[PDB]
């Protein structure tokens, strides 16, 4: 029974020594969605995925502008035609469209100055916050940096300030590696907040996730794709949500040697209480020790 | 209503507003953990009393990028009768409860390892209730949290700003409910969680084991105003409430902006990637419209 800190989350985390618990977005109905604003591959009949807009958002795209009026950019990606695929299905390849299509939407948004941040995100589980079966994932432009990432700049920053090292780019020494592709490393987080919660980060220092290429995107998928797969049994196919961190997109030169995004895939194995709530500070039922073990075991036979 | 982000000194941060449409014995009564004391004192014919937790979340015993475990983690039992709910007890034993935890934060403060503590309750396993006896919970840290750290961000930033505590301008800064002899409940303008209550104290306190009997038996009643109106108009929906207060040294600066409060949140919906990954949450409904459904309701 201990604390343990890390620069990223930048607070506290105690661990107190598990398994789970047609449609309008298939193809065809395709003009039940929402305006479209691109798909893959360009506007070809038989695509592979592609972004939507949302009929009720969470932050509106036509108001750009202690309160600031609600716009933002509330965007669904579709992952596949086929409503039995999800994205533990995908072949890598698939996966890699998914990311370069990511990419692609967030490199539209960019041009607009009033996005301070943009959450990319993925849902699979109604409890987890996922109505449709369908594979969909999403993204909310915000017109704030949102508080993990002021925590996140300043944690690493700090530690930078005393280290000169940047805690994510050192993943080798600091988490519990699951699996390591060409430019890709996983890992079960030293300080992680949720039981079994896995991080996925770039071997190269790069500040934001719209820098990647085909490539990597191909090669992040595959790690993507065996980190999901190894989760849906070891766990029992348990929920998950899915979320993308990186600097907002003013970053300033000074934050960039210790900023660097990663990949973060937390399966819903419980809730949480009053002590939670109150504190911001959490529990896990779950050492990341006990997770890399368990995690280089699990098999695909 | 459209859209629209708020924020508050309190939680330091802006939460998203995007919206009558909601919906929904045993071993410890009269075999435990080690007591600490009940109510009365030594009396057999206890109405509450205060146990170490079996398995605590910071082990009192080890006492001594990592720092050990040493924390207190105990609990209160609540009632005698296993069939009985905090809504419902009178506010007199309610007080107690209340009195209780005055009593043990003062005990622990006694411990300079320790830096905060949290007090809370948990109702409907859904939301973290352990057993269906009535009961709460103390949460002894050797750090502040995140939470008490951001506040003091927040309720600071403002003070330098109108040299007042936003909390002490409850009244005007946020949507009354009701109101009672010590406290007021409102509907915190940037609430984060739907249908979440705040009952704070009208005269500016910064900690809540500086609260008296009388104080006690006023809040034991607000507090009994409040939930009664969250079951009935929510349909008896599990809930947490955590009490918010200051860091047990915190310094004279910070002193005038420090407000003690009491957190009600009602379980209406979970949260998802978006939350976790920014830590910014989506609000279906403004406090303005809780504001007016809490009132109208009647018990
Ligand atoms: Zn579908
Ligand atoms: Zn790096
Ligand atoms: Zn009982
Ligand atoms: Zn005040």
């Amino acid at each position: 029974p201990e604390l343990r800190k890390d620069p990223v989350t930048n607070r506290w985390v105690i661990f107190s020594p598990f398994k789970s618990k047609s449609c309008p977005f298939c193809i065809g109905r395709e003009q039940e969605c929402a305006p479209e604003l691109f798909r893959v591959p360009d506007h070809d009949p038989n695509w592979k995925l592609r972004v939507i807009e949302n009929l009720y958002p969470a932050l509106s795209r036509n108001l750009e502008t202690r309160t600031i009026v609600g716009f933002g950019f509330h965007d669904v990606v579709i992952e596949s035609p086929v409503h039995s695929i999800q994205l533990s299905d995908i072949d890598p390849v698939g996966i890699g469209d998914i990311l370069i299509a990511y990419k692609k939407r967030i490199n539209q948004i960019a041009q607009h100055d009033s996005i301070n941040y943009i959450q990319v995100f993925k849902n699979q589980g109604a409890s987890a916050g996922a109505s449709m079966s369908h594979s969909h994932s999403q993204m909310m432009a915000l017109p704030v940096v949102p508080p993990t990432v002021s925590s996140r700049l300043d944690g690493t920053k700090d530690y930078f300030e005393e280290t000169g090292k940047c805690c994510l780019c050192e993943a080798k020494s600091k988490h519990f590696v699951i699996d390591e592709s060409s430019h890709f490393v996983s890992v079960a987080p030293f300080a992680a907040t949720y039981p079994f919660e896995i991080w996925i980060i770039p071997k190269d220092h790069s500040s934001h996730f719209h820098h990647l290429d085909d490539v990597k995107a191909v090669d992040l998928g595959g790690l993507l794709k065996l980190m999901l797969q190894k989760i849906a049994k070891q766990l029992n196919d348990p929920p998950y949500n899915y979320m993308i961190h990186t600097s907002p997109l003013k970053v300033t030169e000074s934050q960039l040697p210790y900023t660097h995004w990663f990949l973060q895939i937390v399966p819903q194995l419980s809730g949480v209480g009053g002590f939670e709530i109150g504190t911001g500070c959490y529990i896990n039922p779950v050492f990341p020790e006990d997770v890399a073990k368990v995690m280089r075991e699990v098999s695909l036979t």
